[PDB]
């Protein structure tokens, strides 16, 4: 599906280069720009355990989930994909534990050690 | 009726003391502790303006809430408010624009300078 898709055929955007991160570019955006550090970033987004089963959806809920970009209040995944994209592109990333929930997990919905698939949209960036 | 209720016996929760955040306890929770920083917190809620127009709510969708408390990625009256709560606990919040969406808005959902009212359920939340 496409979790194994990304696996497959990903790339590795960490700056480790350990396939902490990968990424497929699923639509790309008409932004010419990728956000800064410290911007506030607006994203929809779609997530799944290996397993295949969706764990959360901001479509779910009809309004975008914003954050401050590459300051850690996001798992590290996030920081590191969401930079490189640009306005209006969709792409796929899997995350390893080490760059998501770790050997904790967060129960109930993150078990240990859990690999997590992302659809992200980034819909638009603002200045601090 | 409610909105009312929390208008005239809600406690102002701010630390500015500017009645921007008042609560009232509906249903009083089990355990004495509260979520810290960056816990995973668990709700469902129900949310209407101050023309008593409910705007949003997680039961019609089935879906809880789920947010990281304390980052700003929520309205700050939730932040505050619902760093209060105990498990199992209901409260009603009213939040002051400057605590919600402020002189913007969200539009047209939530309009410019709008105090909003909340029926907040703490379900559960999950430490790290
Ligand atoms: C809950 C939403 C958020 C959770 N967080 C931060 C804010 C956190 O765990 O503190 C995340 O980094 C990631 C990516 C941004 C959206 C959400 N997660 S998440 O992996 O989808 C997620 C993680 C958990 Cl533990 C629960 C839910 Cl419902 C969703
Ligand atoms: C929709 C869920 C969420 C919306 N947000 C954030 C995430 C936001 O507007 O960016 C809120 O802070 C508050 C409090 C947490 C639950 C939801 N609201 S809300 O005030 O009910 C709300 C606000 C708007 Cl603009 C739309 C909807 Cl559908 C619901």
């Amino acid at each position: 599906g496409a979790p194994a898709t990304v696996t497959e055929q990903g790339e590795d955007i960490t700056s480790k280069k350990d396939r902490g991160v990968l990424k497929i570019v699923k639509r790309v955006g008409n932004g010419e720009e990728t956000p800064m550090i410290g911007d506030k970033v607006y994203v929809h987004y779609k997530g799944k355990l290996s397993n295949g089963k969706k764990f959360d959806s901001s479509h779910d809920r009809n309004e975008p989930f914003v954050f401050s970009l590459g300051k850690g209040q996001v798992i590290k995944a996030w920081d590191i994909g969401v930079a490189t994209m640009k306005k209006g592109e969709i792409c796929h990333l899997l995350c390893k534990p080490e760059y998501a929930y770790g050997s904790a997990g967060s129960l109930p919905k993150i078990p240990s050690n859990a690999t997590l698939f992302f659809e992200i949209e980034l819909l638009d960036f603002k200045g601090e």
